[PDB]
């Protein structure tokens, strides 16, 4: 038996684990023994799977099978439907749940520390990502996973997409739902996607952490503040690229250390060139964990 092909027929519902457009996540027991005593597992499964879908779910498995590294989420394996050929994607199951959900609960209990050690895992997780020319254009809380107290990973893949071989960037032509309160300036203005505009989002998520996920304090918010709660639609994005254009960035969280808030705002940068390696931020993040403990 090649354990990497599972039966979905074994798959048995226990709860959901999340849902949006294109897709849903359901933790499932694998029990082909149907004694209850199989492995639990996360199920990724499209809601609307039409062949434009299904091409571009079979990419993100392929993407995910070729990530092994100890902060990205363990691939386990696929089912296949007859005839259709609809896929679901098997992963391990981290029940901790989200980041996102994980620091809206324990808020300050979790401590700088911790914070910082989750910040280094997120990095190393992104850094190694980049060498595989692979470019998440989704990074955010709700998509990092808690394995336990001491370890994250990135939990999802569902925007990644590999570079062409010869460009530092990826354009999207036609862009679907986009997360446009975590997008660097030039994937607002030209949908260009890069290892530095990931650089931006990663800022965004440090952020997100250094607020413990306060609801008034969300990007989302924010940005809408800032813009003002009167723009809708198109016009948000407009106002959006202005106000970026003119430094108009979140501000520093409540009780946030001035040296995480510094790696911030250099992520934040208008000149693509200029932001910070994730090399470089998985050095200075461990330095500053160092110098903390
Ligand atoms: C992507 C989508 C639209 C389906 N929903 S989302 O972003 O809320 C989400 C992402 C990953 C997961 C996911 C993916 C793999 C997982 N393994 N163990 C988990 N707890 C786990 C969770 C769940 C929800």
């Amino acid at each position: 038996r090649d354990p990497t092909q599972f039966e979905e027929r074994h798959l048995k519902f226990l709860q959901q684990l999340g849902k949006g457009n294109f897709g849903s996540v359901e933790m499932c027991r694998y029990d082909p023994l149907q004694d209850n005593t199989g492995e639990v597992v996360a199920v990724k499964k499209l809601q609307h799977s039409t062949e434009e879908h299904l091409r571009d779910f079979e990419r993100e498995i392929e993407i995910l099978k070729s990530l092994q590294h100890d902060n990205i989420v363990k691939y386990k394996g696929v089912c296949y439907s007859a005839g259709r050929r609809n896929l679901k994607l098997i992963m391990e199951y981290l029940p901790y749940g989200s980041l996102r959900d994980y620091l809206q609960k324990h808020k300050e209990r979790i401590d700088h520390i911790k914070l910082l050690q989750y910040t280094s895992q997120i990095c190393k997780g992104m850094e190694y990502l980049g060498t595989k020319r692979y470019i998440h254009r989704d990074l955010a809380t709700r998509n990092i996973l808690v394995e336990n107290e001491n370890r994250v990973k990135i939990g999802d893949f569902g925007l990644t997409k590999v570079l062409p071989q010869d460009k530092e960037y990826y354009k999207v032509k036609e862009p679907g739902e986009s997360p446009i309160f975590w997008y660097a300036p030039e994937s607002l203005t030209e949908s260009k996607f890069s290892v530095a505009s990931d650089v931006w989002s990663f800022g965004v998520v440090l952020y997100e952490l250094f607020t413990y996920i306060e609801k008034s304090k969300s990007p989302p918010a924010e940005f809408m503040r800032m813009i003002g709660n009167d723009k809708q639609g198109q016009m948000i994005v407009f106002h959006l690229i202005e106000l970026l254009k003119n430094n108009g960035r979140l501000p520093r969280p409540d009780g946030c250390p001035d040296e995480i808030y510094m790696i911030m705002t250099e992520c934040w940068n208008n000149n693509v060139n200029q932001r910070p390696s994730f090399r470089d931020l998985a050095l200075r993040v461990d330095q500053i964990r160092d110098n903390m403990a």
